[PDB]
């Protein structure tokens, strides 16, 4: 792999711990790094980092590497898993990213319906004012996500609501990006009908997929079109289905996944505006 210097991190000042999870393409672990962190130099950081499997394809080295260079580009910012380093030369390559010790937000929630603490109302109003809030910075730094949904978010042990696993994300510029494959790597269930059947993606489809978010949070990480295969799925976008509202949801927020699944790309709220109206929401809280 080429060198980026200004990225590069030594790894005799990498500590790797515990395994935190493994996935089809990868594997993250805890680990300390020395110095990494240069607004303090003397200490150890508590991070994650990505690696490959014994088990990994060529495809999926390509794409570790992929997703390192998207994640150099989508600038800094609170609510979205930061990029610390990597150490590509001599070794096997390491991803390193900040660590989020309560990890996605699926579980996350599914485990605070014993649970680990109750969520209020106003939890979920913050954590989806946060998530808008990353998708905007992201959409301004014009990077589409593609795979926006709770088992992509990761928590950190403050609560902060951080966008992770960008190994999907694109940089486009004005126009719809387009490119026609023979299927598509992109879970059904979250995916814009325009995505899904023209195979066309802007900001406005990442807005649909947030909405898909919006109704992940308020069922406390529940299933989507709960009790429909993706297989059926298909049929009945075209045809206008749209889930229903969650018990803990207000009518409001349900208005406002409903605009987000909008059939019109172009008449779905922006983030821009989603963070106005939700700012506002969690403010009369
Ligand atoms: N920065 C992190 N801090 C703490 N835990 C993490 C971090 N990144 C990933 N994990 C966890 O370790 C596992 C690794 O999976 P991950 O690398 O995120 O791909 P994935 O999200 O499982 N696949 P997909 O959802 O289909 O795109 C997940 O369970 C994560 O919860």
């Amino acid at each position: 792999l080429p060198e980026d210097p200004k990225w590069e991190f030594p790894r005799d000042k990498l500590t790797l711990g515990k395994p935190l999870g493994e996935g089809a393409f990868g594997q993250v672990v805890m680990a300390e790094a020395v110095g990494i962190d240069k607004d303090k130099p003397k200490e150890a950081v508590t991070v994650a980092v990505k690696m490959l499997k014994d088990d990994a394809t060529e495809k999926d080295l390509s794409d570790l590497v992929s997703e390192m260079e998207m994640m150099k580009m989508i600038g800094k910012h609170k609510n979205i898993i930061n990029l610390l380093g990597a150490c590509t030369q001599d070794g096997p390559l390491y991803v390193i990213v900040e660590y989020a010790s309560k990890g996605n937000l699926r579980e996350y929630l599914r485990a605070r319906r014993v649970p680990e603490e109750q969520m209020t109302f106003k939890d979920l109003v913050s954590c989806t004012y946060q998530l808008a809030r990353g998708m905007e910075y992201l959409a301004s730094q014009k990077c589409i996500h593609r795979d926006l949904a709770a088992r992509n978010v990761l928590v950190t042990e403050n609560n902060v609501m951080k966008i992770a696993d960008f190994g999907l994300a694109r940089v486009i510029n004005n126009i719809d990006y387009y490119k026609k494959t023979t299927n598509g790597r992109l879970p059904v269930k979250w995916m814009a009908p325009e995505a899904l059947f023209d195979r066309v993606y802007t900001h406005q489809s990442d807005v649909w997929s947030f909405g898909v978010l919006m109704w992940e949070i308020f069922t406390l990480g529940g299933s989507p079109y709960p009790g429909i295969p993706v297989e059926e799925l298909f049929k009945l976008l075209k045809e206008g289905h749209r889930m229903d509202k969650p018990a803990n949801c207000t009518n409001e927020l349900y208005m406002m996944m409903r605009d987000c699944w909008h059939a019109v790309p172009s008449q779905r709220p922006t983030f821009k505006q989603l963070v106005e109206d939700l700012d506002r929401i969690l403010t009369l809280t």
